[PDB]
């Protein structure tokens, strides 16, 4: 759709691990940001 957003930090892990696959992620302005793998 448009960007990726998150209900909160622990919700963001879902589309991060679904899209990016890797876990290391953060919510900013309700928007997910994955760094990639650790």
């Amino acid at each position: 759709d448009e960007a990726i957003r998150c209900t909160g930090t622990k919700d963001c892990y879902i589309p991060c691990r679904y899209i990016t696959g890797c876990f290391n992620s953060r919510c900013i302005n309700k928007s997910c940001k994955c760094y990639g793998c650790t």
